[PDB]
């Protein structure tokens, strides 16, 4: 028992990190295969970016102008490119410590493990969500560009998140490995700010339904509701409407708690209507929305 | 900017876990060196937890009856021999993946990484704290003994605790890897309750610090007190009474916000005495203790 903000073991992670540096800038590069990935602002001066024209400024970079280094050895660029917003450094040698992996663009909702990096070193390890406005809240400083978002199904790294800045609010934006950004989001410093966070409803029910398994009920009742009535309570508090679909892969825990989906939205609903009364659900005082109904089955059974 | 319940990265512990089977129970090691620990009651039946006699339990096993795999790899068992809760598993082969290392036992209110392991695989990493009454509120199923918990500086890893088991209230008790048990506790299934929980006082101030340094300012107030007036406070809501020892450690927090250790007392206090009035702290609305004030300066500074 106990629940837990887990994130995946980053070990196969750890072997990809490189530090790439590109005139005065430092920042993380992913290393797979013989191909470096980085945010293509790796190449901008603080000047360049209130305005940066990349193309232009990639014309005035060379092979030899990236400096790759993994650990304390530099790493032979023979080719660049810019794919969107991020830059693929072509080395000679394929990172012997590439798992087996793959690159996948994520919807809003899902969660995924963050492996903060600084001058290609691993920092820390954490869980993150992304946002349904596509910012994640993450823990990032200065020099923390180019650490990853993944996921891990057994011995497959699906790498979903690169990070590239901290918006004026202190939330974080990047994009998938293609370079990608999630969200409107775009790599200069400029004007942006991220719309409405709506609190992910499918996630909250899942982690009630986690509660449950744990033994943290004093939330449970009487009451059952429709998806269009726990929907009219929802859109109030700015919640994601629940769908079939949503109900659908709630299933599993709905089978396991023996709670139906629909009772455990009523019990979601009076918790949004009257508040949690100064109690706690698994050492929470807010309703928790980063945990995904696969991240509750995984962590409820012990999936290595 | 940014804060997160941040693990190390566990690559360094992840290479170190090999499974150990001995009879009908499979529980989880730490191969370090050409030594193998793991929990004594690995040698136990579900029967033998009520009252076991680990002594006349052990004189029955011999080498052979330890089976242990790291990976595919059956390793060879020379040696064993029981060191207080912990069994000591001499293999003939020396972890090639062993880290720079370190065993510590840790003081209450510390810190650390946990790698949740099933038969041998890594499944997750969180950070957890040793509570004032030695236990820790870990997430751990069926299975999860032997995982371990460590902190890292730079390349040397310090193991500091080894799982060995879930108490009737869902809170886990474990040794560190000497096997002497943090707390009371004894590897018997038995009545064993925990004491009183106390809030780690120094860790709240010290989280404190870390929401003025990302934003979050809303509790600070015109108010200072003392470490007596603070200290009454903090009994009635079962914290852990400050000392000048945590004062001096808070310096450094204090020195990069300008805030004065007695004055952050001073908002902890009133926090306690009104509550959070339906407001948050960095994402949160309860007070967080599970950060000590090196977790914050480390965080709020990228040591990697
Ligand atoms: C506005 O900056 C950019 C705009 C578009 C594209 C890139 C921009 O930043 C590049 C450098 N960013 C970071 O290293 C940075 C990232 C982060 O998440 N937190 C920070 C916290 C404090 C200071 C920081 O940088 C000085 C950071
Ligand atoms: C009362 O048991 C013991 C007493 C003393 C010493 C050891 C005891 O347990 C040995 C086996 N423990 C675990 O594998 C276990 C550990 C844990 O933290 N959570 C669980 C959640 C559900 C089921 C579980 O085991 C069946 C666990």
């Amino acid at each position: 028992s106990g629940f837990r903000k887990m994130a995946f073991p980053s070990g196969k992670v750890e072997g990809c990190m490189v530090q790439v540096t590109c005139g005065t800038t430092t920042l993380n590069g992913l290393w797979l295969d013989d191909v470096v990935y980085c945010p293509r602002h790796v190449i901008c001066t603080s000047e360049d970016m209130l305005n940066p024209n990349y193309e232009d400024l990639l014309i005035r970079k060379s092979n030899h102008n990236f400096l790759v280094q993994a650990g304390n050895v530099q790493l032979r660029v023979i080719g660049h490119s810019m794919q969107n917003c991020v830059l693929k450094l072509k080395v000679d040698t394929a990172n012997p410590k590439t798992p087996k992996y793959k690159f996948v663009r994520i919807q809003p909702g899902q969660t995924f493990s963050v492996l903060a990096c600084y001058n290609g070193s691993p920092s820390g390890v954490y869980q993150c969500a992304m946002r349904p406005n596509f910012t994640i809240k993450g823990s990032f400083l200065n020099g923390s560009c180019g650490s990853v978002g993944f996921n891990i199904d057994y011995d497959c790294v699906s790498f979903c998140y690169m990070h590239h800045m901290e918006l004026p609010t202190g939330v974080h934006a990047g994009t998938d490995l293609e370079g990608n950004f999630y969200g409107p989001f775009v790599d200069r410093q400029t004007a942006q700010a991220a719309g409405t966070d709506t609190t992910i409803t499918v996630n909250v029910l899942a982690w009630l339904y986690a509660a449950v398994i744990n033994g943290d009920r004093w939330f449970l009742n009487r009451f059952t509701t429709t998806l269009n009535d726990f929907n009219l309570v929802a859109m109030k508090y700015n919640y994601e409407p629940l769908t079939q679909d949503h109900v659908d892969i709630l299933g599993p825990l709905s089978a396991q708690t023996g709670i139906a989906v629909l009772d455990m939205c009523a019990s979601l609903k009076e918790l949004l209507q009257n508040g949690m009364n100064g109690r706690t659900i698994l050492g929470s005082a807010l309703l928790e929305d980063e945990f995904t109904p696969f991240d509750v089955v995984r962590q409820c059974s012990g999936v290595t």
